[PDB]
């Protein structure tokens, strides 16, 4: 079975950007990630748990986080579902990259359908930088950019 | 046992809004509107299908029907889903409003979370205007601003 989410990423910048994803049944989660205006160089990129946008992109509150657990990379045993790791920008300050993911399903509890997307200003350490933030934020520094995750066909 | 979500109303013009969700199970759901920068009148305010806002307010397609009915006023019984009625802006250009409805569930099939909310430019027909776009659209007009519904604490 096919389901397909976009986000649009907007914020207090001139950071902009948009992000497709796509799941079939238990499968996992393909995202698309279109981003400008970012500095060139690495930048933490996370789901995060609300898709509020009221006040800010801080509305939208942690990393999304159902087996409560603390921050990692990707590919780590111990992370949020929602630590997506880095997104590169190159010389042009624009990131094209497509990612693969189990922990960020389309349907079911951990939906996150209606989440957020939001793009950071600094490096993700991954949880690697035995900094206080490391074990909660990865010390990405900022919010550049967010969007809520909505339906499409 | 309480579900809640929240939309950020933003679009090509000066129209600018917040709209709360919440319901507790099978329940029906409570909407609490706040918009602002509207013409003083009735508005068009439906849910749309898609949270889709790439192309602006356009991408969130048509009104959320999953009945496969015609358009409708929200008492009646032949309506879409999304079919939430009017909205009153007073003389300063202010809507504030607070619906219930049965047909915008925050959860199974038919929930509306990662769909759109719309306010239109003007009034809606409730298809009673015996017009073409009666049967669809209400004749609403354009779309002043919308949102994704997104979820919250
Ligand atoms: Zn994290
Ligand atoms: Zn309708």
């Amino acid at each position: 079975a096919t389901k397909k989410a976009v986000a649009v990423l907007k914020g207090n910048s001139n950071v902009e950007g948009v992000v497709t994803l796509s799941q079939d049944d238990d499968g996992p989660t393909t995202v698309n990630v279109r981003i400008t205006g970012l500095a060139p160089g690495l930048h933490g990129f996370h789901l995060h748990e609300y898709g509020d946008t009221t006040n800010g992109c801080m509305s939208t509150g942690a990393h999304f986080n159902p087996n409560k657990l603390t921050h990692g990379a990707p590919g780590d045993e111990i992370r949020h579902a929602g630590d997506l790791g880095n997104i590169v920008a190159n010389a042009d300050g624009v990131a094209e990259v497509t990612l693969v993911d189990n922990q960020i399903p389309l349907t079911g509890p951990n939906s996150v359908v209606g989440r957020a997307l939001v793009v950071h200003e600094l490096e993700d350490d991954l949880g690697k930088g035995g900094h206080e933030l490391s074990l909660t934020t990865g010390n990405a520094g900022g919010r550049l950019a967010c969007g809520v995750v909505g339906l499409t066909p």
